[PDB]
């Protein structure tokens, strides 16, 4: 079997890229847990194993067949490159190296086949993109994709642990002791790299990351650079809206579309339907949909409300929900990482591609 | 000075009506306030005067001269015309009798010209759609309107008192108790009035009011078909997504547009600024943009995130705030109460045009 190391082990994505783990039918002959100075010294368990956390150095990595990073950018650019010097194959979850032209940026359900040329980094796209690739290639496979505009209703979760301990210390605030939610203070969100800080309880924050030059935040182009990268189609033209919700967990989003071609309302169901990954949850006469709270767990991106434009012919609208902690990050982490194995793709690389720093 | 009724009083709506009528510039000698058989008998202040709540009946009109109506579509189906036969001026907050064509639909900043042919009906429009209006309308006058889709993020005060309750219930059970969101039991939302109903907490319900039959909602066919009207021009293509989301008050829109000029993109800002009724709330450098929670309580609508479209040369996003009980409904209404009042038009029909039930 394999020698896999989590890196971040203890954060919100690493608690569910070790449970992923735990569920995989990847052969893991041993497990090793990676973190920063602090956390090294404690023990996670691994099923009923206990593991002992150690700190991510250059030198941490010999030995380790595969490697999921989820410790945050500068963590990836410091340590992933000396992970590959180690002949590791390392799945990023960060944004770090997801523009890099040597670096294969997968869905698996999607561009699974960009994995064979990979030199030893493979990179899981933004949590808000995988969801809304999984339910859009099977529409683009078979009518074309014009253009996308989404407006997202992003979980807490998405912003890390700190985030959704913040927005529940906040909530108990309002509720509990009566404080106005204007009123509240607040450190991390919307983004905890940015200089003010705003309360997300009963609030809607349309601020995701920083914001980049042209007005739009780094999570909106994101998901415009990221998707055309993964469809490999840069005539998509693609906007973003992107907001976050007092949601713990699950992003929700408003999908717009034009097609290239008319695509009946109920083939595209169907094929949305018969798309791996995605299931279709559209019975409006009974009230089904999907929801935040019912994704939570499930490795399944849920669609539905799927609708005609009332004007533009090709144009169609859906509601698209799924847990951005698996098939957002860890799932599709650990789904890569089982792609890999399935593919004869986890060996060392031979050439180095990227600076050691 | 005039006699006002408050009908639905005791509501969401109508403490919010009592509290602008208290702040309004209207010449009033008498309140009274209407409510159903339950609250009937009840006390309620205006200022520090108590005031006996009434049932409201075809027969409590009399003496009135303007009636403000927020307690549900049938009661101003049943009762606005028998008000109007008596001679009152009624101000209707429901989606009853927005369109019938004797009824002027009115924002007063957009089409305050309408009301000089009143019939004794002057509808407000749904909140979703009012500070939409306010913010595209200085827009609009510009460069023209082709097309706006929109995805709202909608507060539950927008449901009713008991909207609000469940929210704040469902939110301690989790919280406080350690219920899980999926484990909750709900009775009103998404909608009173249909079959089944799901949690709020840390969800996003992508349903408001029920199905009509072209699988779009009513809220959001509400949106498509009051814009027409209140822009008194059918062309304009109108496709939304409303959803309802973990806020107790304010309604936030994901609002795109494509105008039929270039609309360049900093005069947008100004000709929005100089709008009364629009506060621009927009400079990305200090990370300001509207926010439901600095929104509740103002009679404004505040507007940013203003940006072009990354492809469609005339398209342009935003994000438009406003409280949905205040400019949503009972600000909307007592403005228009005050414009009437200000130009003359508090007098009785001479023709009833109204269905009496
Ligand atoms: N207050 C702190 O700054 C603090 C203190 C202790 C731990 N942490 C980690 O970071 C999180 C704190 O809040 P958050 O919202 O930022 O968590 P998070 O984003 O949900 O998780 C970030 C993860 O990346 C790891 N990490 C961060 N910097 C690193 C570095 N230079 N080298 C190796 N690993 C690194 C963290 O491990 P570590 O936990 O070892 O940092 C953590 O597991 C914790 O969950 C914890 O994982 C943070
Ligand atoms: N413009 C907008 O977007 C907008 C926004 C919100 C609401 N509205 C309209 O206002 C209505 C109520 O809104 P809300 O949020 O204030 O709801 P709410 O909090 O549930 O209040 C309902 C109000 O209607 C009264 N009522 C119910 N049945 C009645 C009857 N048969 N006769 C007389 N009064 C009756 C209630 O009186 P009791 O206390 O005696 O039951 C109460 O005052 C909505 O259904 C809608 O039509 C419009
Ligand atoms: O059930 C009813 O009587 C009306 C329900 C309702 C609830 C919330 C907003 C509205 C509205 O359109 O403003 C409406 C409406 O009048 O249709
Ligand atoms: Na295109
Ligand atoms: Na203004
Ligand atoms: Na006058």
């Amino acid at each position: 079997g394999y020698t896999v190391a989590v890196v971040g082990a203890t954060g919100a994505v690493g608690a569910q890229m070790i449970k992923m783990l735990e569920e995989s039918t990847l052969p893991i002959d041993k497990i090793r847990y990676l973190a920063s100075a602090r956390s090294a010294g404690k023990s996670l368990k691994f099923k009923d194993q206990d593991i002992t956390i150690e700190e991510t150095t250059e030198t941490a990595f010999e030995g380790v067949d595969i490697a999921l990073f989820s410790a945050g950018s500068s963590t990836s650019a410091k340590y992933a490159p000396y992970a590959v010097k180690a002949g590791v194959v390392v799945v990023d979850n960060t944004s770090y190296f997801r523009q890099n032209p040597d670096v294969p940026l997968v869905v698996p359900e999607v561009n699974a086949h960009a994995l064979d040329a990979h030199n030893g980094i493979i990179a899981c796209p933004n949590c808000s993109t995988i969801q809304m690739m999984v339910a859009l290639e099977p529409v683009r496979q078979k009518w074309g994709l014009d253009r996308i505009i989404v407006s997202t209703y992003q979980a807490v979760s998405g912003a890390g642990m700190g985030a959704i301990l913040e927005t529940q210390r906040e909530l108990r605030e309002v509720l509990n002791d009566g404080v106005k939610p204007c009123d509240l203070h607040a450190e991390i969100l919307p983004s905890g790299g940015d200089k003010k800080h705003y309360p997300i309880a009963f609030n809607a924050l349309p601020q995701i990351d920083v914001f980049t030059d042209n007005d739009y935040t780094y999570e909106e182009m994101k998901m415009t650079k990221e998707t055309k990268k993964i469809m490999e189609d840069d005539s998509i033209a693609v906007s973003a809206t992107c907001v976050r919700i007092p949601v713990l967990s699950a992003h929700s989003e408003s999908v717009y579309i034009e097609t290239k071609e008319v695509a009946p309302i109920e083939e595209v169901k169907a094929a949305i339907a018969a798309f791996p990954g995605a299931v279709l949850e559209d019975d409006v006469a009974h009230q089904i949909y999907p929801q935040a709270i019912n994704a939570v767990g499930s490795r399944d991106t849920f669609v539905g409300r799927i609708r005609k434009d009332l004007d533009a012919e090709k144009g169609i609208h859906m509601w698209v929900v799924s847990d951005n902690l698996l098939k957002g990050a860890a799932w599709n982490s650990v789904q890569i990482a089982e792609t890999l194995h399935e593919r004869g793709l986890v060996r060392p690389t031979a050439e180095l591609k990227f600076e050691l720093k």
